[PDB]
């Protein structure tokens, strides 16, 4: 027995950055990123794009709380109440990097890639996301399975896939 | 044939060596990348204990972002372009201030396929290593396409810093 030819609907990171490049360039929009657990993998993906120079300029990688406060102006009371791994913190990260880069769109990621979780007990693999499009911000909180390299891979993909959807009509 | 002891060092071996030297010296590292696209930061964040020696990495493409984020002088860009030892020197000093780090690496080059519009060959990359305010630079031509240039530039930036810290 045999069946239909199946049309697979998985999208690679490279397919996503090509799609995203098209949307941003067509709209005249510039993108910037701030990463706290993916280690620059998001910037690497965006810089691998053929026309990366036409839509992507600034990428920031920051690990510590103090660097988030000093570079990105994240409020210490935000970190005190909600920790760096929260939708509140990535909202502030995304707003600040968008201004520092003079960009139209920003992605912020802050999570625990693993193997260790939060000191507050938050599970390893918990990652928060912010997408700031022209000043309007959406956030999410996701639990990814696997080890740190797995979480980073999936988080990079997830941040891009969501942004592509948000920019599609 | 008698056993040949190979002498090549992978990026993973270099970041372990670099992590060991920075941690033992109580030093922290930051990076600014203008053509390697974050591959240097990714290599440094691949270390388990990256938190003990590495905090901030910056990727920047434009002249504009170099001037307003890193305070690169517009006169420096006009006179020597972004792919110069003068520019990476200023880049390395500023990212160190921003990160409050002890050591910085700055990279600025033309990964390819296009070279400089002023004629500079594709694969030309400038490097600055700032250790506690003392900077050394180099200017290197790498062969291959943009992926080969980036791979070898990341490896070169790490190997030279490991040697200097030895």
């Amino acid at each position: 027995m045999m069946s239909n030819l199946y049309h697979d609907n998985t999208i690679t990171v490279a397919e996503l950055t090509k799609k995203l490049a098209s949307r941003l360039i067509d709209a005249g929009l510039r993108l910037t990123t701030a990463e706290s657990c993916t280690g620059g993998k998001l910037s690497v993906a965006l810089c691998a794009e053929e026309n990366t120079a036409d839509f992507y300029d600034v990428g920031l990688v920051v690990f510590s709380d103090s660097a988030k406060e000093r570079i990105l102006g994240v409020s210490p009371e935000t970190l005190a109440r909600f920790t760096a791994v929260s939708e509140q913190t990535v909202t502030e990260m995304a707003a600040s990097i968008r201004d520092i880069a003079q960009a139209d769109v920003s992605i912020a990621i802050s999570g625990y890639a693993g193997p260790e979780g939060g000191e507050d007990g938050t599970a390893a693999g918990t990652v928060c996301f912010a997408w700031n499009i022209g000043g309007k911000t959406e956030t999410s909180r996701v639990l990814f399975s696997g080890d740190c390299q797995d979480v980073v891979e999936k988080a990079v993909h997830y941040s891009l896939a969501e942004l592509v959807t948000k920019l599609s009509g």
